């Protein structure tokens, strides 16, 4: 049934991952010397191409491969339309490699056909803590906390055919250059997400929208005027007033991160993060790249009472191509990203960057279930949406764990 990820080294069944106990490896002890030098055979009308990813042709041809061929909704109304300073701030994170970017082109004209996106992650994946105290009650914390340390493993991401590619065994041949190109730089590890189930992941959490412009939502087709809005004579007018938001944030002390931020939000962040089991660790580096506000890509707001930043919110931005409607072109989406709350409740914080998110344009919000992203689902008027975001590892045993137990938000 998978001739693929039959070959592969991940859970093969749900109740394999049922089963697993402890956080652990599943290949073979490898080492780089055991890799071919080689690239993979590929047919001879194609090539392998590693795009210069401080090249604008190299990254706008990644751009048109992803606008005209990438992640749609289940429906086949919408496309992620990622910018071009999207794609360069998600694919050049501190210390890159470039040679984790893969592409297949076709050799004649040198037309993108194929890419997928590798990046470092540094990322705590031991035992989770009920497999924890289960083990110690049985006798077993040494092998448990076995892989407690922080891991410098790789992140997957924009794995994409083209359509007229499709169904043809060419995302195998993709993954394959891209795991042989990882494991030459000695890491065995990966993680990444997708909305299909593949085998096996080991938490799965449900999408969640916020209205922001529910006039267009419903012009477009995300959304409808719910039955319920019909027994009262106005339904519109009645669905824009049940969205309505302040103008202005109601926490006195937000405003814009800036550099000189970056240490304490780097603090707050990893002790919230540490708390959940699998999650990131950050250098101030890396606290710089993804939270600093980068102009129509990544939005962050601290708290600051008398000069110490106490809390703070981020939300990237993905614009989405309405595929065939005359009135609008673009679904302009703001996506909950990391926060840490320590002077007000999380409901608090997060209706500020509704506020924002509403005021700087965006028409929804949107999350997954992670992190503690449901406590304020009510109160702040999110409707679970019609999918699961599935999280998986490459090479790794894990427990099935609960998404409230996840901290990694993927872009
Ligand atoms: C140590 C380092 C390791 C690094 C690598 C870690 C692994 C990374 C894994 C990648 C994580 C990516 C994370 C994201 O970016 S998730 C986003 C994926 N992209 C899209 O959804 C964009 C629209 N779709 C496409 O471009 C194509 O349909 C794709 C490229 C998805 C498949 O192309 P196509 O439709 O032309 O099919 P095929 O005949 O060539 O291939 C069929 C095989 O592909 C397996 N398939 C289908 N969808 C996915 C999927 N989303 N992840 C993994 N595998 C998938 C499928 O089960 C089958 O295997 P098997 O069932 O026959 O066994
Ligand atoms: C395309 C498209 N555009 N829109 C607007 C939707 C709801 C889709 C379908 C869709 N596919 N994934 C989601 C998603 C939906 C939500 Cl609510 C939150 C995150 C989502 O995925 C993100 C971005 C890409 N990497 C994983 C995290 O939404
Ligand atoms: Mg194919």
């Amino acid at each position: 049934a998978h001739a693929f990820w039959s070959t592969q080294p991940v859970p093969q069944t749900e109740d394999e991952t049922e089963k697993i106990v402890f956080a652990g490896p599943m290949d073979e002890p490898k080492t780089v010397a055991d890799i071919p030098e080689e690239p993979y055979p590929i047919a001879s009308t194609f090539e392998w191409w590693t795009p210069n990813m401080e090249a604008a042709d190299d990254i706008h041809a990644i751009y048109e491969l992803l606008r005209d061929n990438y992640v749609e909704d289940d429906d086949s109304m919408f496309r992620f339309n990622y910018s071009e300073e999207f794609l360069q701030w998600a694919l050049c994170p501190p210390n890159y490699i470039p040679d984790w970017h893969v592409a297949v082109r076709r050799k004649a004209d040198k037309k993108l056909l194929a890419f997928i996106a590798g990046v470092p992650v540094t990322l705590r994946m031991g035992t989770p803590k009920y497999m924890k105290v289960k083990a110690q009650e049985k006798g077993e914390g040494e092998e448990a906390a076995k892989y407690d340390e922080p891991r410098h493993i790789c992140e997957i991401n924009f794995l994409c055919v083209h359509k007229q590619l499709r169904e043809k065994r060419l995302a195998p041949i993709l993954i394959k250059e891209a795991t042989r190109r990882v494991n030459r730089t000695n890491v065995w590890q990966a993680v990444y997400t997708a909305g299909v189930l593949l085998p096996t992941p080991y938490a799965s959490g449900q999408y969640f929208h916020r209205s922001l412009n529910p006039e267009k939502l419903v012009e477009i087709r995300f959304s409808g005027i719910p039955a319920q809005y019909q027994k009262f004579q106005n339904p519109m007018a009645m669905l824009k007033r049940n969205y309505q938001l302040p103008s202005a944030p109601k926490n006195s002390g937000l405003r814009e991160m800036k550099p000189s931020d970056v240490p304490q939000v780097r603090r707050i962040l990893m002790n919230y993060l540490d708390s959940f089991d699998v999650g990131p660790v950050f250098s101030d580096a890396e606290i710089s790249h993804y939270l600093l506000p980068r102009d129509g890509v990544v939005f962050t707001y601290v708290v600051e009472n008398d000069k110490k930043v106490t809390d703070f919110f981020s939300f990237y931005r993905i614009p989405s191509t309405v595929i065939g409607n005359s009135n609008y072109n673009l679904l302009n989406a703001a996506y909950v990203h990391y926060y840490a709350a320590t002077s007000i409740p999380l409901h608090q914080l997060i209706l500020d960057l509704l506020i924002v998110a509403h005021s700087r344009g965006f028409d929804v919000c949107n999350m997954v279930e992670i992190l503690d992203n449901r406590s304020f689902v009510e109160q702040l008027k999110f409707g679970a949406g019609d999918g699961h975001l599935r999280y998986y590892f490459y090479n790794w045993a894990y427990p099935k764990i609960k998404p409230s137990q996840v901290a990694l938000v993927m872009l």
